[PDB]
Parts: structure tokens; sequence; C-alpha cells
């Protein structure tokens, strides 16, 4: 679904194809370019030495992407974007956009919404992280995921796919500390595991 | 500011006392605030006398702008008055009725949120990579990196009260005195009254 100023936005970007788990933007590097994911999903990952990657968030169709350095030049790209599937995104130019923006507010409304629903998100994690035990965390963590697009319905909850290296990722653990946890969360008959598919209730 | 003034002679001012709070966490959200002048604290609670400061904002910044986007949203956060304040106070409504005439007052408010994001994105990787040990005493450090960071013969002085520092972490108050005391013992830091002297 899409809709004419969506349209008018994306007849102004280049189209451009990745392949799951290739690198659509590298930490570090000048922000000169606004993305819009047209397919499929990606993760948002920080590194800090010792622990390594850490997955900040999952984005899909219809999120922009590579916006935090729009409203200022020289900026660096804040984090590592990395395809979660294969993907179809947008890009185009800050000032491309800065212009497209002059002839229709309308399109800084749409990825400024995103923006503040980034913020939200965002904070809630970091209160999360904070408050909770590493329980509560994956706990919580297992329920935020349950609510992602891909996420399949059960006849009893919801079921999800997701790896323990990537629960980890998220919580901020490791996959031997994730697993058991998840035995505890499973014992507790809280989720069902099988594999990497896990049926959270 | 031609803008900016513009933008504030459609909004209603008040003045807000120290410890007084503007935004109640959890109420429906039809308002956007703008700091004139004064400081506030951005807080999170886990009413378990814990409390977290998500962020500090400042003369010139934008408050209650998270529920502009969609109708039928609560304020994320109890926003709470750190000094005086004077604060203008718009309508959503009207706010958007600013937009059209002019999106520039659009952008300053979303080079704000982009800022917040990144600024909160970091404090994310600190906190999932940082027991309560750790987040306390990368606090003392970075606190000893400011420019308002005093100079002593042994390395940097700092300072802050517990309670602000519990704040910080999000941890409870009595549980920074332990960890600073544990700090002194490793010989990373020295406490007196009120006042932290951070070694090297
Ligand atoms: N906390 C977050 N939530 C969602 N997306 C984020 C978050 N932090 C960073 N990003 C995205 O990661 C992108 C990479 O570089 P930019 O800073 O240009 O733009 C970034 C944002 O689109
Ligand atoms: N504080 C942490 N302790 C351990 N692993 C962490 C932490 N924060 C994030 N992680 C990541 O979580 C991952 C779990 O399993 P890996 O072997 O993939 O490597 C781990 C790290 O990259
Ligand atoms: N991470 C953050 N950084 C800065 N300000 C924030 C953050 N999270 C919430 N706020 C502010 O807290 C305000 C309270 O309610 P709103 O959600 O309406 O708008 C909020 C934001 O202005």
């Amino acid at each position: 679904q899409t809709d004419p100023t969506l349209e008018w936005f994306l007849s102004h970007c280049h189209i451009h194809k990745y392949p799951s788990k290739s690198t659509l933007i590298h930490q570090g590097e000048k922000a000169e370019t606004l993305y819009y994911i047209v397919k499929g999903s990606v993760a948002v990952l920080i590194k800090h030495e010792e622990g390594k990657e850490m997955i900040l968030s999952y984005l899909n169709q219809g999120d922009f992407i590579g916006e935090l350095g729009l409203f200022e030049e020289g900026q660096e790209r804040s984090a590592w974007v990395r395809a979660k599937t294969a993907c179809e995104v947008a890009e185009i130019s800050y000032k491309k956009f800065r212009q497209l923006i002059q002839v229709n507010p309308d399109i800084l409304m749409r990825l400024s919404a995103q923006m503040a629903r980034r913020l939200q998100v965002t904070s809630e994690k970091v209160g999360n992280l904070a408050f909770l035990d590493v329980t509560g965390r994956i706990a919580q963590t297992l329920l935020n995921l349950a609510k992602q697009p891909d996420a399949m319905t059960h006849p009893d909850g919801m079921q999800i796919k997701i790896t323990r290296q990537e629960i980890g990722q998220i919580v901020g653990c490791s996959r031997e500390t994730v697993g058991r946890i998840l035995k505890m969360l499973e014992d507790q008959n809280l989720i069902s595991a099988h594999g990497k598919t896990i049926v959270v209730y």
C-alpha cells in the first residue's frame, strides 16, 4: 500500500537491491544520503570494543533510514545498517530531499513521525536496560519482536524466529546466558522453543 | 530570530518554579512546549525509588513533541523543571497550522529529534554493556571529562550527589553509596561531603 505523495517522493530516488546480510550503511561514513525501504527489512547495530555488536532496532518496508544526519552537514552515520533479508531501498541526496521538503513539507512530516516513534521506542529500551533484570529484559524483548511484521500468528499466541545470538545482541547478553534464560522462561510456561522457532504467549 | 519569535507569538507562556512538573508521563498529549528559559530533566520512573534521567533540556529546546504526529498518544515521560523556567506552550493543532505557513519551524524541531535519537542510542549501548558498578564508574569518568569539571592535584574533581548519580544510572541512592565506597577501597576515587575526586 502506497500513496501519491510517497510515489512522488519515490520518483526522485534510485532504487537499489541489497542481498541478505549486505551492509547498506557503515558507521562512521559521511552522512549525505537518505534511504527508504520499499521492500525487505534491516537491522541497525552499534559496536563497542570488547563485547561487540548490539541491535538498536529492526526497520522494515516503509521505514526511512539514514535520516539522522539530514539536518546538519558533516555528520557521521551513527550506526551500521545491514540487510536482514533481500532488500530494495530508495536513496536520494540530502540536498535533493531538502528541496522536496520546501515543495511539500508533508514529506518531512512523514519522516518526522518515524523519528518521534524511534525516540519513544529507544527511550523505552533505555529504561528496560536500566530497570529490568536480564530475565525481564529478555522476556520483554520477545514481546517486542513478536510485534514485528515478520511475526507469524499462533493458535495460542505469536510465533517468531530468532537466534540466541540475536536475542543476546538485543538485550546485551551472551547466547549461553540467553539459552539458560530461555530454558527458565519455557519451564515457567511463558514460551515454547523448537529449534530457532519460539512461540511467545 | 524572526521564525522563532513568530512561533512564540502564537504560544501562551508560563513560569514554572524548580522541582515543578511540566509533563506527566501517561497523560494524553495534545500540546507542544518550548523552553524560553531555564532547564528541565526528562525522566522515566520504576516507582521503586529509582528514576532515570533520559536527558536535560535547555533554552531553545522543544518538549512534548513526540505525540505530535499521531493523535491519541501519551507523554512518553515526565519532565521536571530543574531550575526556574519560562515555558511557551501551543496545541498540536495550531502548530500544524504554523507548519503549513513555514515548514522551517518543523525542520528545527526535527533536527532536535535526530540529535536526541543519536544521544539516546549511545546511552543504550552503554547500559547494555555495563554492570551497575561499571555504569557508575563510567559516569564518574564522563563527569570528569566535562568542561565544568574541576582540576585537582590528583586528577579531576566533581560535585554531584548520590541521588543525581543514581538518576543518571537508574539505580538507588543507597546502591550508589555502596559502589562509591567499593571504588575508594579500589583506590579509584575519593569521597567527602559532596565532592568526588577521580584519580587520573
Ligand atoms: N535508535 C534507533 N532506532 C532506529 N533507527 C536508528 C536508531 N539509531 C540509529 N538508527 C538508524 O541508523 C541509521 C544509520 O546512520 P544515520 O545516523 O545516517 O541514520 C540512522 C538511523 O536511520
Ligand atoms: N554485555 C554483553 N555481554 C556479552 N555479550 C554481549 C553483551 N552485549 C552484547 N553482547 C552480544 O551478544 C552476543 C551473544 O552471542 P555471540 O557469541 O554472538 O556474541 C555476543 C555479543 O556480541
Ligand atoms: N530520549 C529523550 N531525549 C530527550 N527528550 C526526551 C527523550 N524521551 C522523551 N523526551 C521528552 O519527554 C517529553 C514528554 O512527553 P512527549 O512524549 O510528549 O515528548 C517528550 C520528549 O520531548
